């Protein structure tokens, strides 16, 4: 019943080429992190989550709509 | 080079208990895509990525700083 929400701050390298149309080609992540990170810092998140206590359960399912926005450093 | 920003719009599910604290505990990710969804989605993402034509290059290395925004549904 209580939404709770996700703010999940970061950042990540990538590498690539760009061919003479101007577009990226070849690309690899650089993953700094011991991959896996999204699902990491979801739970991690999870931990700020807070319900209304003495009210217990078990193998509550929610869906968790999310939008990332990112930009490359200038 | 030239800035660029990138979007991606998901979901996914998640499957916990909740403690007498209010707390939740015991963490699954219902994984209903293939595992490595937000590497993928970056990476296709930067399809609309545009560089100057006719300056080609390889092995070029960008940082992208990203924030993702969540609520449950
Ligand atoms: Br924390
Ligand atoms: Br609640
Ligand atoms: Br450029
Ligand atoms: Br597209």
């Amino acid at each position: 019943a209580r939404a709770q929400a996700l703010r999940i701050e970061g950042q990540v390298k990538v590498k690539f080429d760009v061919t003479p149309d101007g577009r990226v080609d070849n690309v690899q992540i650089l993953s700094a992190k011991p991959a896996n990170m999204f699902e990491r810092e979801v739970k991690n998140a999870m931990r700020r989550w807070r319900y209304e206590p003495g009210k217990p359960g078990s193998g509550i399912v929610v869906n968790i709509l999310f939008k990332i926005n990112g930009t490359t450093e200038i």
